[PDB]
């Protein structure tokens, strides 16, 4: 089974709408969930060229199957917000892991970045067991940070660093 | 029979321009009744990330039976206005109530509101009911406030606040 | 026999294009009779969201059957100018009575206009009888106000109150 | 003493705005009245080529005294609407009937026009008595067609025609 | 002493921007007060020719005093909502009232408004005498609509209609 | 057989484009000769609305025949140029004189023109006979006027009157 | 007493501006007279870059004396309109004919001109014969081709070639 | 000695730009240091009516001594980063302490939020020891976040909730 | 079999495009060869309405054959630069000299032109051969004008006027 | 077999868009590789008739098979940089020798270029070992100028004269 | 005496623009002479970025005295045409010898140009002096290619290369 | 005496356009020297954001003494080239040494930047013992890479990586 990534196509944000909980990934464009897909589409054309973000979309056995990417990237203090949504079906078979080392791949070996952060919540232990087995380590918790379905949760900060990436390849 | 929430997206105006009574859930965009099409259009247009409305479809067994809509978001003070028009034929069976039940979620467990709040013309004992089993309260009566069908009419204002719903799912 | 009135689309003007006498309707839009179609398109965009007009088909049995209006709205003054115009086919047969009087409930049922008037040929004796069955007065003469097919013509003007319309309904 | 028309430049906009009574002969320009200076300023630039009007100002031994004007004017029926407006210290000397022989001339001999045609408020006597002297005559009464200070008014339009005028001088 | 209105100009924005509380006057404007000068101004501009909308300085012995205002304006149901801001060195002397009755006198005898509403603080007994006195009567309690000073507040709306503000004056 | 005219469309182009003498009824609108398609449309787009100009098509038995305009319409001076060409193929079957009366009874009768005036070549004895059997009546000559396949020409320029046009009908 | 020609400058149209019979040589600028000045300066920016026209400034002595134009440029047909207008203080000193004659030289000996001519009216013999003394011939009349102060005017057309201008100096 | 708190004025931006350690608290708006003028004022331009952020001048005893903003603003997570920067001069003396707590009353009275965070060196004891005494408690440690005057820095988040805020004062 | 010119319009750059030396006769649009389409596209569209260029596809039995194009035209001087490109394989039968004397007829029949020059390499006896055989002489030299396929090139200049050709037909 | 280049037109975006390293051959555009497509239009969009760059694409026996072009072109110092990329299958057989020779012809030529340049990495033997039977000489080494693949990287800058090409053909 | 060239600024146009004969050295900008101000700024806004031209201020003794340019400039065959012109005073006395020699250093030494070449009316003898010492040699004669005060003129093009100049400094 | 950096402002440019040798440091902005002043100030305005580079003014004892850059910022590969113009009377007094230390301190310490490199003539044997003293190392020679003064020349590469910078303070 083929795991690859490619850029976040205009044609693919029919896909990218459909997903459940792409409001989750796309935090910086919109805070109001349930966007148009003329307000994606638009977001998406204000974007071009901005060199901040590098979107891409999971491809397994050639089919869609997620969205990975690198946000808030900052040259000056190379350094980037990573984030991962797979589509429901993909999940438990390995394709999240292949899919975080291809985007950690990008930017340590690609866009020279020294630190990789990420958001997670505190209960998915599920995510942040696979994080830690890529080498990502707890860096501190935001408590009441999101307030999802209801009530305030607390999230958990990770971080992994390129002279560590690139000494366990 | 499910009953699911999606966008209101560009290509459903066809489908709101259709319905009898759209002019009413959209008093804030036009007030002379029966606007052509592509003024309905140049308007969502116009308020594509407008942080103060998330408008819509409501689907039934995947078929579009009515719209509902949250405006007149105010950040700073919490609190939204709610509306919703169902198709003549999906009225009397529950629909309302459930469509209903999902804008309420929507405010108070993802959009984080404090208040919601309505008018309904103080003849429409049906609505009052539905409102009520939902939990909104009579907050008060906006007196010859609408013009409609010849004469002046009597609205009602109805509130729910984000604890009482929280308190009772 | 149904007759029902829609919002003029811009899909429909091709229809008023081809209406023979359609310059007479549209005297605040063009003064040169003969326009050309992207003429006509252009002012129709022009005049999207224009709250001083509002222009219907009138549509029997379901087919465009001719255009009735409400223009010149002065919303200070609580006053509208009608206009209709009825393909020569659907003449005689009651048609303009009954788009007529479904433009006059639009103008005082629903706009809450306070008085309707219009301009009408002096010699357009049958046009005055289905007025005046409507409730219109006689208002005024306006002396050679129109140049028409080579000499200056005489226009009747003929109002109604919104007191007089709901009265009577 | 001298009186004199001269156009109305967009310099003379802040003696407009000052005028007490200046609606009254822009009412196709806007219909709330206490328009701000930059609205005032931002319609006549809207308005700079337009063949249906020629706005004046009115001047007596070289000093702004009022305005005369013809909108409305309509080159297929030959017609404009005359309205004046003067400087309250400046009426009963016989100005308004010098500044209205003038735009007269300008209308009937300038401009080619066919009839002048103006509105009046039914108990304005003096102004009827002006009109009347330059050549008016009564055409017919709009009832109820102004809603002026708290109760509708009823207007008298008056008329002339070019072939009394150039009869006449 | 005089006390005039006249209408809200562009020039005069530097004294609104100084207003303590002038963000609760333009609450459909903008959400988060101490808003910038270019801010205001920019507002400003994109609202020329906004029919829904005036705006007035109050002038007392010809010196700026205050801002008053009808907004909301719905030109199908005849309403709006009026709101008033007095200078606090101008408090207690009368000023309000006689603005006050400015402002309702052009709503009324003027815009031939139908209904005139304002929200006040259920706490504001001086507030809420002055427009006992001026014929408005308590319509309804809106229960936590505002968050103010960090706790939420009940306000009252508070109506007068175009026949009682007639009959008396 | 029939003769009609209709409004020249801008889907009409390419027609007016293969007409070989095209330019000689554009002299207004471009020089060159062997304009380009686009530059035609480009053309006709600037100047929709223009109210100096009507052009239309010349119908017979529903085919497009030729072109008829009345160009240069002075609004003061009540004047236009009468220009027309008919393809070939139709030519000395009397469509020339009929579609031409057509245009004269557009100008005189619905238009209000006063004069008409044309130029024509001092050598086109065909021409000149249909004008004056139309009762256009010599004016004067434009000496060397034109340049045209290598030797400047002569041309006549032609009138009739109003007054003229209706005594004769 | 020197003559000269300069460019008619944007800040020369002041002085345009307020010059008595200016709209006399605007005449394919606009019809209705007493044009504003920001017309008349958008008017002239429209216009920059036009290669139809060239227009003068008449300088004597160095002070402005009048304006001096060559018009509806053909490049094809080799020929333009010559017009002139003198401020009237300037009239009957011979400024007109030594202008017309810089005007004459620069449409002959600069672009290459064929022909040139002009329109005056019948009646104004001096005009004529200053215009026959610099080699113009009269080519035709214009019968009632302009309504000037109240009545129906003709023209004469005058004209002179460039080998006639050339061989006389 | 005064301490008050205003919007930060497109006229306070030369204040702002000379302002030794300005690009701290604009980390969202450029990247690079040393920005130029323009840069800083066409980003101000870019960002009005922004709801995402809301920034101050300090003023003490009438004098600018500082900036503090509220910036990252979320309605739906009712949370925002605070920042703040005093001129040298101004340190040490308790206006650091005053200028915060008015943007916490600000950001917890007036907008209404949840939550506010900082960033701040690690090895800033002093400002961590005022932030402290203004409630606010270290939420956790960002690893090499910064690359500071030629190696990466640690930075502490600390964070209050509008609970504590609210019941303290 | 026949020969003739037509404009080039914008659905002929295709064509234009695949003619192996096109960049020959488009030398004052672009200096760099194998331009691309598009931008042979947009250059075609910024010339629409340029008077100092005429250019024309060559058809011969009504299949497209080559390029002729008056280049240069200047109104002045009465003069411009006459360019041809002939496809390979139509080449040595007589349709250069016959598509030359078709544009030498429209520059000098058509436009009025009084000279007429071209550019040919010194070396291409083939074409200057051509070239006198219609009527045009040698002027000059261009002494290495061009670089072309690695060396520096010398051209000729050659001319024909007006009356030479007129004279000859 | 067959090797042509022709001009990169927008319609071969996607071609360009689908090899493996195309980043490498538009580093002046962008430096995140793995840019979307709608980035990769919109850039080349932007630098239609840019006179500092032509590229191409390489076709062998009708067939994209790569890409070549000549960027930085600097006019003044008569220099551009050179670069490839040949579709891996096509790696090997003499195209990219065959290719290079082409676009080197174009280089010296066409454009009349003094120098041309190249970067290639100092591992490439194969590339190298092509260049230099092409004729382009070592001219230095730029220490890890490139960070490719998780390491610095040197390249080898190489070129070569006009002088030596036209010598040796 | 010191002689120096500088760029020509915008705000050097007032100078050009009195220069009597400015037109002849702007002949690619501009045909009719006699351009105003605002044309001739226009156009220098439209050229600004234009590779084609560097135009220069000679100053002597620090005060203007004349425009030396390169125009036309090809960077493919590397060539570009010399104008000068230098105002009445300043001719005779070794000016146009001094600048024109800088001119040709910036042109063959900074420019890296390959041929300079010029057009002078054949009858200036004075002229062709000045260049021919400067290492111009004739070149060829332009038979009647200027139209200057009421005849046909012939020109001269001189020419020089880089390795004359450079060989003789 | 004090030397210190400050961002080119747009205020500047006028220094910048009279320093002698400025092209050199833009080289990247344009080709051709003595660019008019609104060219250069355009440029500037089109660069406003760009994030390739950092311009800065030299400041010594308050007065502005040259410029120092950042340009071709490179994110991905981490690096930048250095340039320095010094205006000539501050030259040999160790203010290049200082100024070039704090571009370097800027570079290495702010941007975080891995390599800077420059380029300088061979022939600076002044230039090139700075750069080594500040660390800089000879990388390559690049031939006749620029055209200066009528000769090709050669230049020298030179560059400095961080931790050598930051080993060395
Ligand atoms: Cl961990
Ligand atoms: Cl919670
Ligand atoms: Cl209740
Ligand atoms: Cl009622
Ligand atoms: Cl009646
Ligand atoms: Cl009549
Ligand atoms: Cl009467
Ligand atoms: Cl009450
Ligand atoms: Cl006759
Ligand atoms: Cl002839
Ligand atoms: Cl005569
Ligand atoms: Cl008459
Ligand atoms: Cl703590
Ligand atoms: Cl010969
Ligand atoms: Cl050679
Ligand atoms: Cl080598
Ligand atoms: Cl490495
Ligand atoms: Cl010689
Ligand atoms: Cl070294
Ligand atoms: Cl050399």
């Amino acid at each position: 089974h083929s795991v690859k990534l490619r850029p976040l196509e205009r044609e693919d944000l029919r896909y990218v709408h459909q997903l459940d909980n792409n409001a989750s990934v796309m935090r910086y464009w919109f805070e109001e969930p349930y966007e148009a897909f003329v307000e994606l589409s638009d977001l998406y054309d204000k974007h071009i060229h901005d060199q901040s973000e590098r979107r891409f979309v999971v491809e397994c056995d050639g089919e869609k199957a997620g969205l990975v990417e690198l946000v808030e990237i900052n040259h000056v203090h190379r350094r980037a917000e990573f984030q991962i949504i797979i589509s429901p079906e993909y999940q438990g078979k390995g394709l999240a892991t292949r899919a975080a080392k291809l985007a950690m791949d990008y930017g340590f070996t690609v866009l020279n970045l020294y630190k990789l952060y990420l958001i997670v919540d505190k209960e998915n232990e599920k995510a942040i067991h696979i994080y830690r087995k890529l080498g990502f380590s707890v860096e501190g918790e935001l408590m009441h940070e999101f307030f999802i379905n209801g009530q305030y949760r607390n999230a958990i900060r990770m971080c992994i660093f390129q002279h560590q990436y690139l000494a366990e390849h």
